[PDB]
């Protein structure tokens, strides 16, 4: 009854789950698309055909096929991001947590996982929607979408592998929420999409894309934005990477149809095993199969859409973490280690700059180096390490997001900007990595509220604060409760450019988030690279 | 007897001058060249023909023909630099201060005045040699040389106006000292040349030029070095400026001979009146007629000579002032005034940047701006003012000199580097100008020892310290007296790059003078400008 819901495509039976000292309803693994398998690999998704009988929605679904990280086998800090369910191309499912008793018509929040467009799962422990749904009385949906070549192989002009199909997977889940969430007590007119990393970029892409704009009300972007340098490629570059994927697999390259036919015969792990081989440069924070600027999902270049105001005009809430780069340096740059302070030699610093800005000419590399080197103390291994950390984070996350923030706010209806700089007391990664990419997620999803996870009481309060900001913004377009006496998170405005720190200390308002480095990344360096 | 000296060119009769509570001998206005007048304008100097009788050397000579500054008529702070004697092309004379009684064979210091190669006089009150000669028991010579077009008109290929003849004037005075100073009690094997601004560049140029190297022992450079962007031009640019000088005066431009003949028939003031018209750009800290890289006085490019060690290997002592740029901004940049704090708007800041780096493309201007702009506070008029001050001083004086210092020290026999940052208690210029270009000269020449000038006791102590460093270096190649208990001024080395502050406080040693900005000026910006 409470667990038995009739949707437009058939009946679903959820399950009653414990949350803290209470319970809520969970509907796990509801299908929203036809399985994109066989001849449907690389194709746009098709709506799930209606079923008879009762869909058993008591169990998490499979995860999409993806690279699995084996750098630190058994280490919780890396394993927590890997698929925790069987991988399958049959992976287009969504999950819903519903407060008990079922509300009449409440705010909906739809989580879009990140992972560089090459990885990610809706089913990770850290994306468990039950604490947020319970604590804030929202209906929490987590969707899924194809990643890697399966979601983003792009042979523009082919209707068999057009590109962006992972984004269309997301849109079809949004369409399903629009059509069905009312049966779960959600208001389809008050849907907030939120996501981190590639999920944050995705959220921004749905803001931009005309075919997505009417399927949600407002948006939250965490450590990602649509204009990030890793988040899209041109149709020519997508085509080059798809041809090179076939070349790595001894495919007939004479035509799109012959190439696609070859790739559809391969087993999924055969594609994944060569996925990284198509990148044009030795690099970090670059991923092979990503959204393509196609003229269809994206009518024009992202920058022109941003400049002209060709995007959904609504409220947004978004921000970044203090040390976005450390994860990527640990995994891809010389001199970094999980088990040392990772003091970086001058030689390894220069190597890291080249890996971090792979598209830069020698003059551009000199500019980055000069901008981040203290020439009174150039052999300081801590300064070299932290300088590289800032380079990676500023170039790939912080400054792209600030460009988006500044462009969006000219036309939008409300911007709230945050800077998350709390390092968790129980973090398993070493201190040099600081406030790591993605480690705000556990606070957004309320994991500090769980006694057995050993967060401090101050971190529980911060998580409660963040969840309330997020859900109140989702409900009202404003993270602040009116007539409350706590300090107010101010609108980011073009003139004053205010943001807040998110940490365990009382809220502080600042202005011009990393403005000095972002003038370098957003204006001077692009002009230098264009001119040379 | 003491005042009657027979030189190789004839007899001279000096005068006995009071100095503090004692007396010394002065030989003023001794000719060292034939008057460069008539058909000898623009020509290399010729040695002064010997004279019969006794040359009356009791009176300062004429000053060379030059632009006279009328910006602040009657204001001591600017008038103190203007000619204080009649101007004439008949101006190639030198002055000698000799301790009394005459020493047997003592250290010689030869002062070379600055003034952008367009101005300067040996007779300024601030260059009065009597305090240094008396206090430190040296023979103090001040030479003169043709400035402006008269000294540096350059039509390469012509023997009538070859260029660099002002440097040859200096050389001929050095040759005269070599041949004659023994008759005044000076040791021709222990001559130190020292100079400020264009005089400091000149000193470095004699270090470089093979024809000058054997005419002095060691060298002091104050706020000037031979590689300064204002201190030389190419043969092509020198020719262009000479032809443009003729165009401004309705001259026949068909040939060097006709152009030169036209220019030789003009009154001196006619040349001076159009001197600034030949500069290629609106600019500050740029001067029309300067040394030319000719292949003779300078066998190859200054940079190749520095790189190869093609220069005199000896000891050098050199340094800069804290606020080298303020004089040039006051006189040439919008928003600066003698009678106000000169807070600079963003608009006037950008205007000043273009005036300060006139040769830079737009990308180069952006680089300079970004490097000197605090984008958290870009409308701060004080920061904008001081940022421009730093731009002018760093680009034109400090970083060229640090490049010279580093190249020289690889081959030289001892480098001593200073940073003069004491603002005189009795300065007549406003406080925003700080420690002005040229305002260390009055300390080098011992003016604070004159009670009537109202320096503090601490400034008298600083002047005496500086005079003793300069003269002890002149005598020994080391500003420090061994066996002494004074703090020691350390050698500048390639590895440690130490320098001292010169001020009224106890000595501080620092390393890497303005290294961050000078990497920008000496490595990055030239590379940006060469790419584009
Ligand atoms: C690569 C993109 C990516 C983004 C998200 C965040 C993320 C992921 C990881 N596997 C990580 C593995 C090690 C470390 Cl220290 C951080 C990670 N983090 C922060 C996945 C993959 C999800
Ligand atoms: C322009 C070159 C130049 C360098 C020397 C120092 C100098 C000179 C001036 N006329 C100055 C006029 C005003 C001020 Cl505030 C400073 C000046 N200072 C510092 C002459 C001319 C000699
Ligand atoms: C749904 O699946 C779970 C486990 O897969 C099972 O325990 C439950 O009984 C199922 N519901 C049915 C079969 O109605
Ligand atoms: C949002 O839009 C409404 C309706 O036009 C307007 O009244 C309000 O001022 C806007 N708020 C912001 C922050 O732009
Ligand atoms: C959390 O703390 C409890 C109680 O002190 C301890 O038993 C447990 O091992 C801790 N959990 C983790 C994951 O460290
Ligand atoms: C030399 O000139 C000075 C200054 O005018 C004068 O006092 C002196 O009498 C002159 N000497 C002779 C011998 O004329
Ligand atoms: C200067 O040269 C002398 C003689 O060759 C040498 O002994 C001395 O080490 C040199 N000093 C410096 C500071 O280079
Ligand atoms: C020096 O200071 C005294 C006392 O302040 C003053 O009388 C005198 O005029 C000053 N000298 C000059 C040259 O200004
Ligand atoms: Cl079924
Ligand atoms: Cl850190
Ligand atoms: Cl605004
Ligand atoms: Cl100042």
């Amino acid at each position: 009854s409470e667990l038995l819901v009739n949707t437009k495509s058939g009946k679903v039976m959820g399950t009653r789950v414990p949350v803290l000292s209470s319970h809520i309803s969970a509907f796990l693994g509801i299908p929203f698309a036809e399985p994109p398998v066989g001849n449907m690999r690389f194709r746009r998704p098709e709506p799930k055909k209606p079923w008879s009988g009762v869909w058993n929605a008591s169990t998490y679904p499979n995860n999409c096929q993806q690279y699995v990280d084996e750098q630190f086998p058994g280490f919780s800090g890396s394993e927590m991001w890997n698929p925790n369910r069987e991988m399958s191309e049959d992976c287009l499912y969504l999950n819903i947590w519903v407060p008990s008793p079922r509300p009449k018509s409440t705010t909906v929040m739809v989580w879009i996982y990140g992972g560089g467009f090459y990885s990610g799962s809706s089913t990770l422990d850290v994306y468990n929607g039950k604490y947020l749904a319970y604590t804030e009385e929202v209906v929490l949906v987590s969707l899924s979408y194809r990643v890697g070549a399966f979601g983003f192989l792009a042979l523009h002009g082919s209707q068999e592998a057009p590109g962006n199909v992972g984004l269309l997977d997301q849109r079809m889940a949004l369409q399903w929420v629009h059509d069905n969430i009312q049966f779960f007590g959600g208001d389809p007119k008050t849907v907030t999409i939120f996501g981190e990393s590639a999920g944050g970029a995705s959220v921004g892409m749905h803001i931009l894309s005309p075919g997505s704009r009417d399927l949600f009300r407002r948006a939250i972007l965490q450590s990602g934005s649509p204009n990030c340098p890793w988040a899209s490629v041109s149709v020519a570059e997508g085509r080059r990477r798809a041809v090179e994927l076939g070349r790595n697999l001894n495919c007939n390259l004479n035509s799109d149809e012959e190439l696609i036919h070859c790739l559809r015969e391969k087993k999924p792990q055969e594609l994944i095993d060569v996925e990284w081989n198509v990148l044009p440069f030795d690099s970090i924070f670059r991923f092979s199969f990503v959204p393509v600027i196609d003229g269809e999902f994206f009518p024009t270049s992202l920058e022109s859409m941003l400049n002209s105001g060709n995007f959904k005009k609504t409220q947004i809430l978004l921000g970044v973490n203090k040390d976005e780069g450390s994860f990527f340096l640990l995994y891809g740059a010389p001199g970094f280690s999980k088990d040392s302070e990772s003091k970086i030699s001058r030689e390894d610093f220069m190597s890291g700059v080249k890996l971090s800005v792979p598209h830069a000419n020698d003059l551009g590399l000199d500019a980055v180096t000069l901008q981040y080197t203290d020439w009174m103390d150039d052999n300081n291994g801590i300064k070299n390490r932290d300088g590289l950390d800032d380079i990676v984070g500023d170039h790939n996350v912080i400054c792209p997001l600030m460009h988006f923030v500044n462009k969006y706010t000219k036309f939008g209806n409300g911007t709230y900007l945050y800077f998350f700089n709390h390092r968790a007391s129980n973090l398993v990664w070493p201190e040099w990595m600081g406030v790591i990419h993605g480690y705000e997620i556990e606070f957004v999803f309320g994991l500090p509220l769980v006694k057995e996870l050993n967060y401090t009481a101050e971190e529980e309060a911060l998580s409660r604060r963040i969840m309330h900001y997020w859900a109140t913004f989702a409900k009202t377009g404003n993270p602040n409760e009116p007539h409350s006496q706590e300090s107010k998170w101010p609108l980011f405005t073009t003139k004053e450019q205010k943001f807040i720190d998110l940490n365990t200390e009382p809220m502080k308002v600042h202005q011009r988030l990393r403005v000095q480095m972002c003038v370098f990344w957003n204006q001077f360096l692009p002009k230098l690279l264009n001119a040379t």
